[PDB]
């Protein structure tokens, strides 16, 4: 279909380019420029690890890998089978079903792990060994927000494109 | 081996689009990667503020550079290049299988004008002109009353800012003339 042939794969390269040429160096000094107002040794390590259990760019790297395997699998699978309708139709509809699942799953993780799509300048931390409560300051909170909003919006569009192609087939029956 | 990638998009082009638009495109790409990248390398490492307050440097840098210049140019290049990529993908595949091509083409050059005009507008409003300053005064929390902070390489960043803006302004003028020739023919 026009949407599947063009728009899906165009937006996919769109996400890859944003990740590799632009975003990857916004997050370069994420822990080098974390600053905490304390004299306690080790407070910076625990407080950074508490508020960033996994970095944003590495979630996107994982997400891109997962949503590309169903495309990569269906190509290899048919090639081997043809080396030696319902089957091909079943594989196609299933493949676009998994892609919707993966995109939905990862957008969910972003929301609940990071409490929204906006990054704060100041984080308050009280995990051991830090004393009562310590102020720590994030590096480049505004730029990281801009790319987060960009990446989420593109993913949301990809979900909408997939469901239309899915609806396009079920009505065809 | 980007010759084969460009060669396909080199065709399916008009007189000045086949030559002038594309050469200016590699012109901007080369400057971004070859030269301008090593200028903005230490934008935060060499930001210096005259204070003893922890965390004042982070908020002051983030307040005056909400998004770096190079990553605005990186985004701008990606956006204006997609209409070319779509035209090559959409048309060639159907050519494998006048007005339709005319409608798609004149539409594509309409989006390229919009993106470049939009991004130039952002540069003006966000950074208040095209000249970067040596000194910035910052009073966001947690900084005490008002703090002096100093920018790294202000003069070299101004030169490349002017250079990229001027080239973008030319690309707009080339696109507008391309529109006129197609429009006058009707």
């Amino acid at each position: 279909t026009s949407i599947g042939k063009i728009w899906l794969t165009v937006l996919f390269i769109f996400r890859i380019m944003i990740l590799v040429v632009a975003a990857k160096e916004v997050w370069g000094d994420e822990q080098a420029d974390f600053v905490c107002n304390t004299l306690q040794p080790g407070c910076k390590n625990v407080c950074y690890d508490h508020y960033f259990p996994i970095s944003h760019i590495r979630l996107w790297a994982l997400q891109l890998i997962f949503v590309s395997t169903p495309a990569l699998l269906v190509a290899m699978h048919v090639a081997y089978r043809r080396h030696e309708e319902g089957s091909l139709w079943w594989t196609y509809t299933s493949s676009i079903f998994f892609r919707v699942i993966f995109e939905a799953a990862f957008m969910y993780v972003f929301y609940v792990m990071y409490d929204g799509f906006s990054m704060q300048r100041l984080v308050k931390c009280n995990a051991w060994p830090c004393p009562n409560t310590v102020d720590c300051f994030v590096s480049r909170p505004t730029e990281k927000t801009v790319f987060t909003v960009f990446m989420i919006a593109v993913s949301g569009i990809c979900i909408l494109l997939n469901v239309t192609e899915l609806c396009y087939l079920l009505i065809r029956y």
